[PDB]
């Protein structure tokens, strides 16, 4: 089936939506449709937007960009936890470990991954290069994986959440699944 | 003294209890006694079982297997946090980092380690191979430790919780303790 | 400007204050002033002390030492979360990953990093060697960084919190900042 993805760029004031549209087009080999939103960094508007995308637009996956640091105005993770049914602690932890391979200041991000209804919501960085580094991971000179991107586990997570069967281009990111889940 | 260990296999429907009984028999060199329970994946029955083992059976350690993923029915970590007095964030984090050496999808687990009364409760995976990988860690071809298993810190944690003095077979897992705690 | 730092040694009963005074003197090249407190391990007195330092003494940074393990009396992280406006999950996670390079029992620490008002509060270990290992990280024989210390991100975090411009001696720890924040 078609994967319905919501893309939310949270601007304190856009490069965020465009970076996601480009990366997802290169990575996915199964069909997808986008619902894109560019909004201010105000917590109640981020919460409303996430509920709109999950509840009224029926998105299977929502990726946010921006507003995850320590500063007073950065409230994207707070809005995401407010609308969640359940937290996925491994996603925050591992997005920080992937990002620490690039710079030590990755530990200042408060990004989370949560589930609302059957949708997965992931908070990504505001800079385009960081968005791609997080999703795809760290490879060597010959292209071999050193540390898997966070997207390597997203297709199987959507499958466990009773969503569509998603596949990726192995040259960009390989979609890991156990024998029990492979078609 | 004898270490009293509770083993809980949480079945959505058993290989879980048997994998733990085998590993603990190979790893521990001090005496232990087991209290084993096989139960359905229903949150209130998991909570009741954990309270039974800690409060009425006086277990010093409880190890659970199964029901820690993202799917709607997996509620083992929710039950474990509900009965906890305190969380041990390092145990969830490091069980995920150990498991990431094997597969990238380890970040989909929501496993926790908590304390109830003076007992330590740890959530482990449902598959037998994963149970052993988590407890014992990653070694090289000659058998040298690369990343310590989660059990390397359990004997000292039980000692700090005023429990019995536990020792392990160094060929399986070495029990780390500071000078202040060594007998 | 002058950085105002609070140092809190939480004694269950001192080497903690002195280890911090020595390390900060070697690491910082911009001016700082210290507010030092030696207190018992009782949760309400730790909470009061942290509020005193942030609210009445206007500290930009507070570093605590001691009382972060699993034992019943170790309540430094509980007091720190009680007085927080917001948690910084990356600081707890990465202090544990840095400390795991030395010993596997680092996962028994429940240390956190939080923000109260515009101040950053970090929980460090009770042993002097561990305090320095956490702040400065892991280097090789020639002095090159393997894993950055937790202090490499503190100057930029204080800047994002609208505090003074802090600089460090690169021979001890290099202060990472993006192009947007460098003067």
């Amino acid at each position: 089936a078609t994967l319905r993805i919501g893309l939310v760029s949270i601007s304190d004031r856009d490069k965020g939506i465009p970076a996601l549209e480009e990366w997802l087009t290169s990575a996915l080999t199964t069909p997808f449709e986008l619902e894109t939103r560019l909004i201010p960094d105000e917590q109640a508007i981020i919460e409303q937007t996430l509920c709109e995308l999950v509840d009224e637009m029926s998105c299977h996956l929502v990726l946010t960009t921006g507003g995850t640091g320590p500063a007073r105005r950065d409230v994207t993770p707070d809005a995401t936890l407010a609308v969640a049914d359940r937290e996925m602690p491994g996603f925050g932890e591992q997005m920080r470990q992937i990002s620490l391979h690039f710079v030590p200041t990755a530990i200042l991000s408060r990004q989370v991954g949560v589930i609302r209804k059957q949708a997965l919501i992931l908070n990504l960085p505001g800079q385009p290069k960081s968005i791609k580094e997080t999703l795809e991971g760290v490879k060597d000179a010959e292209g071999n994986v050193v540390v898997h991107g966070i997207f390597a586990s997203v297709p199987y997570c959507i499958q466990l959440l009773e969503g569509p069967y998603v596949e990726t281009a192995p040259e960009v990111v390989a979609a890991f699944r156990p024998k029990s889940a492979r078609r």
